[PDB]
Formats: structure tokens, C-alpha cells, sequence
């Protein structure tokens, strides 16, 4: 009668409803990483990291 | 009877409508990321970084 | 009657209505990443990372 | 009555509904990498790392 | 009575619908990797890494 | 008693209905891979990667 | 050069969002008539009547 | 050039999003007519009655 | 160039999106006549009537 | 160049998504007649009465 | 030249995703007539009454 | 160049997706008639009445 896990519910999306009525979408990048238009995206992570609409330009390094 | 994790709900969405009506949607960059209507999203992250919608256009490193 | 897991629900995308009309879609990049309308995605990790919708331009590397 | 994975539903899409009425759709890059357009994607990664819709322009590497 | 998997549902992907219509769908590039369009995909990974619609131009390798 | 396995369900797509109305679709590349529409794709994977719609420009060596 | 119609937009509704959270609704009459919750109702007449949400108990006719 | 029907957009419902989340909803009548939720309703009449959502409960005649 | 139909649209309804997450649904009657739930209908009418959702319980007539 | 009908569109239904998740939906009724849940319904009529969700309960004439 | 029927599309319906999951749907009736769940319905009718989802109990006549 | 019948395209379905998830489905009536489930239905009817998803429980007549 411990019950640790005895009801979770977590990371969750239900029940979305969209409509896009787009007469003219251009998206024309140079060098450059464009997101556009995520819709009902759910993850869950356990020991790690989650970027769900990134977008970088440059990722550089040295010593 | 200990209930430790009796019910939680975390990180959830849910009953969303969305309506867009866009005559003319342009992104064109250079050299940088743009993000762009993200809708109904929901994560959850145990001992990590999250950054749903982000953008960086430039990342460097030395010694 | 310890349950540990008696119900657990997590990373999940449930009833997703989705509609777009779009006259006219121009996605020209030159030297980069575009991501573009993901829709109704859900993961999980243990122990690990994700980007769901990810887009990087450049990524370097030094001793 | 230990009961560790009593019921367990994670990483799980059900119940998706889309339409797309496009007109014209084009995709033309240079050099680069776009992804367009995912549906109902559902995955689980157990120690390992999961990056759904990916786009890299350029990965390079040094010692 | 142990119960170490009862019932586990995990990375399933169930009850889609799409439509597609599309007058005019061109995808031309040159020198780079073009991902369009998946739909209902569900994997599961234990101990490695998957990533489901990827897409990258170049990827290089030194000392 | 112990039931390990009692009943496990992953990495499964039941239930998928697609319509593609499509008059033109021209998909001409040089030098490059371009991955088009996959549909109800289902993998598991048990110590490995898997990469279900992959696509890579150039993959290059060095000591 | 006469435009008797050159543009007309009578009747029209365009760009709804309506989201209903009901946790118990219950209708139950007797001899008599409901109408519950009509959304996004657009008509129109030329040489006669209309009555979108009408309700009525009783009609009775004489001599 | 003389345009009487140039342009006509007339009984004309468009881009409509709608959530319900109805725990329990029960409509139990006797001796009568309910009308329950409807949506995105749009008729044209031209020479005749339009009753959209209409209830009656008792129609009579007599001489 | 008189141009008397030169573009009409009367009647129509376009992108519409509906989601319904009805734990119990209940529609029991006696005697009498219920619509539930229409969606999406557009009906058009030249010299003539139309109820879309109508509903009566009775209905009668003498000399 | 009379252009009587040069182009028309009408009673047309085109674009629609519908997810219903129902748990218990129970619809038993005596001596009476219930329409439940049409959708994406479009008739065009010339000359004469449509009537689309329609129920009635009792009909009855005399003399 | 005349173009009295130049290009007409009328009682049509096109591009129609629905996703229904019933866990239980139970229509018992008794003396009565009872209409469920009809979708993509089109007709068109020249000179006569159309009733798409109809349902009467009783139906009478007399002289 | 009269063009009486230049285009037509009425009474027409297409591109329809349908997904239905039951576990339980019954229909028992008695003295009655019951219409179920009808998909993608699309007639045209020149000088004559069309009743689609018709359903009467009784049908009488006198002098």
C-alpha cells in the first residue's frame, strides 16, 4: 500500500485543435537554421537535456 | 497507505484551439535562426536543461 | 501492494486535430538547415538527450 | 503484489487527424538540409540519445 | 505476483488520418540531404541512439 | 508468479490511413539524398542505432 | 464597367477558436425543447425566414 | 464589363477550431426535441425558410 | 464581358478543425426526437426550404 | 464573353479534421428517432425542400 | 463565348481526415428509428427533396 | 464556343481518411430500423428525391 507510482501523468498534451490558412509562407535563409510552426510536441527525459524548437547559427570550439 | 506519488500531473496541456490567418507570412535571414509559432508544447526534464524555443545565432569557445 | 508503477502516463500526445491550407510553401535555403511543421510528436529518454526539432548552420571542432 | 510496471504507456501518440491542402510546395537548397513536415512520430530511447527532426548544415571535426 | 512488466505500452504510434493534397510539390536540391514528410512513425532504442527524420550536408573527420 | 514479461507493447503502429492526392511531385537532386514520405515505419532496436529517415550529403575520414 | 456584384462578403464567419472544459452537462426536459450551444453559424436567405437557434413548446392552430 | 456577380463570397463559414472536454454529458427528453452543439454550419437559401438548430415540441392543425 | 456568374462562392465552408473527448455520452429519450453534434455541414437551396438540424416531437394535421 | 457561370462554388465542404475520443457513448430511446453526429455533409438542391439532421417523433394527417 | 457552365464544383466535399476511438457504443431502440455517424456525404438533387440523415418513428395518413 | 457543359464537377467526394477504433459495438433494435456508419457517400439525382441515410420505424396509408 506503498503506492510510489500510483497515478502519474506528466509530459502530456491532449486535446489541441489548429487551423492555418497561409496564402503565402516563404522562408529563404542563408548560413542560418530556421525553425518554423512545431505544434503538440511532448517528450519527457530523465538525466539529460531537451531543446524542442532550436535553432542555432554557429557552433564553434577551441582547447 | 504511504501515497507517495498518489496522483501528480506535470508538465501537461491539454484543450487548446488555435486559429491563423496569415496573407503573407515571410522569414528570409542571414547568418542568424529565428523560431517561428511553436503551440501546445510540454516537456518535462528530471536533472537536465530545458530551452523549448530558442535561438542563437552565434557560439564560440576558447581555453 | 507496494506499486511502483501502479499507472504512469508520460510523453504521450492524445486527440490531435491539424488543418492547413497553404496557396503557396517556398522554403530555399543555401548553406544552412531549415526545419519546418512537425506535428504530434512525442519521445522519451532515460538517460539521454533530445532535441526534437533541432537545426543547426555550423558546427566546428579544435584540439 | 510488487507490481513495478503495473501499467506503464509512455512515448505513445493515438487518435491524429491532418489535412494539407497546398498549392504549390518547393524545397530548393544549396549546400544544406531541410526537413519538412513529420506526423505522428513516437519514439522511446532507453540510454541513448534521440533527436527527431535533425537538421545539420555543416559538421566538421579536429583533433 | 512480481509484476515486473504487467502491462507496458511503449512508443506506439495508433489511429491516424491525413490527407495530402498537393497541386505542385518540387524538391530540388544539390550538394545537400532533403527529409519530407514522414508520417506514423514510432521506434523504440534500448542502449543506442535514433534519430528519426535526420538530415545533414556534410559531416567531416580529422585527427 | 514473477511475470517478467506479462505483457509488453512496443514500437507498434496499428490503425493508419493515408490520402495522398498529389499532380505533380519532382524530387531532382545532384550530388545529394533526399528521403520522401515514409509511412506507418515501425522499428525496435536492441543494443544499436537506428536512424529511420536518414539522409547525409558527404560522409568523410581522417586518422 | 458597371460592378452591380464587384466584391460582396454577406454572411460570412471566418476565425474561431472556442474551447469547452464541462465536467458534468446534463439536459433533460420533458414536453418541451432545447437548443444547447451552437458555434460558428453563418446562413443567409433571400425572400424568406430564418431562425438559427429556435425553440418552441407549443404550436397550436384554429379555424 | 458590366460585373453583376464579379465577385460573391455569401453564406460561408471558414478557418474554425473547437475543444470540447465533456466528462459527462447526458440529454435524456420525453415528449420532446432537443437540439445539442453544432458547428461550421452555413447554408444558402434562395427563395425558401431556414431554420438552422430548431426545436419544436408540438405541431397542430386544425380547419 | 458581362460576366454574370464570374465568381460566385455561397454555401461553403473550408478548414475547419474539432476535437470531442466525451468520457460518457448519454442519449436516451422516450417519445420524442434528438440530434446531437453536426459538424462542418453547408448546404445550398434554390426555391425551397431547409432545416439542417431540425427536430420535432410531433406533428399533426386536420381538415 | 457572357459568362453566365465562369465559375461558381457552391454547397462545397473542403478541409476538415474531427477527432472523438469516446469512452461510453449509449443512445437507446423508445417510440422515438435520434440523429447523432453527421459530419462533413454538403448537398446542393434545385427546386425542392433538404432537410439534413433531421428527427421526428410523430407524424400524423387528417382529412 | 457564352460559358454558361464554364466551370461550376457544387455539392462537393473534398479532403476529409476523422478519427473516431469508441470504447463502448451501444444503440438499442425500440419502436423508433435512430441515425449514427455519417461523413464525406455529398449529393446533389435537380427538381426533388433530399434528406440526408433522416429518421422518423411514426408515419401516418388518413383521407 | 457555346460551352453549355464546359466543366462540371458536382456531387463528387474525394480524398477522405477515416480511422475507427471500437472495442464494443452493438446495435439491437426491436421493431425498428437503424442506420449506422456511413462513409464517403455521394450520389446525383436528376428529377427525383434521394434520401441517403433514411430510417423509419413505421410507414402507413389510408383512403
Amino acid at each position: 500500500v506503498l503506492y510510489v507510482g500510483s497515478k502519474t501523468k506528466e509530459g502530456v498534451v491532449h486535446g489541441v485543435a489548429t487551423v492555418a490558412e497561409k496564402t503565402k509562407e516563404q522562408v529563404t535563409n542563408v548560413g542560418g537554421a530556421v525553425v518554423t510552426g512545431v505544434t503538440a510536441v511532448a517528450q519527457k527525459t530523465v538525466e539529460g537535456a531537451g531543446s524542442i524548437a532550436a535553432a542555432t547559427g554557429f557552433v564553434k570550439k577551441d582547447q
